[PDB]
């Protein structure tokens, strides 16, 4: 095994301040570094970069599902949200899901990058899936 | 602090076989799960999903630096570099380094999404930032 986890997640952002907003208000993230071009935030241990690129296209960005999850409680994400609802945050219509899927809400920060609260865990999704899929292989 | 960390990250990808070798031999990222359009792997204990959208447009993920670091020592390095150009992944010239940055290799996956090994931590690049800086507000 030559990876010893991750290092750090960097996003690309048009606008900095915006940007640094809905890191710190939206993902609870605490800001270490502001520079002209660059922030650097801690989240519950993960380095989250932010680098500007102002006047890049970012209209594909959209069609793809691509996505970061963080796992938060049930009660958690009935709070949180009203606090996407209360920034103006962009939530994303979830997918169908079963019971056993667990809880989702999933939305965009400014640049269109998608994030997910999630309430459930892998074990969950891989004890549902032997139970309910077929035309599927398991490899655990 | 209302986040208990990463749950899962998901990547779009155009070809499920050949993004599970990718995931697989570049990655180094345990293959749980492999339905129609869907694979799930364990990589460090990080959930990574892939899911299938095969004909979405992918140009303008080439011109944003947003992109995912693993940990890598030195040596991993320099072993993970033959390997990328031995399976032909798309490796991206890097930034200007300082040699307090530490070292880096950046790539991509067969739809865009860049890459990282790095042989740093968050605490050398605040130090060396703190050091050497100016026009630059440090928060911690
Ligand atoms: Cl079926
Ligand atoms: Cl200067
Ligand atoms: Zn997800
Ligand atoms: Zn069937
Ligand atoms: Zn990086
Ligand atoms: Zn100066």
């Amino acid at each position: 095994a030559m990876l010893q986890g991750i290092n750090h997640i960097c996003f690309s952002v048009s606008n900095l301040e915006k940007s640094i907003e809905f890191y710190q208000k939206i993902l609870q993230a605490k800001l270490l570094v502001k520079g002209r071009k660059l922030a650097y935030f801690d989240l519950n241990g993960l380095w989250i970069a932010l680098n500007v690129e102002e006047d890049i296209p970012r209209n594909e960005i959209k069609q793809s599902y691509t996505h970061m999850a963080f796992t938060v409680t049930n009660e958690a994400l009935d709070h949180l949200k009203e606090v996407l609802i209360q920034n103006d945050v962009n939530i994303l219509p979830g997918r169908e899901r079963d019971e056993r899927d667990q809880r989702s809400l999933y939305f965009t920060d400014p640049d269109g990058h998608k994030f997910e609260f999630h309430t459930g865990t892998l074990q969950n999704r891989l004890e549902y899936y032997k139970e309910d899929k077929k035309h599927m292989t398991f490899y655990i």
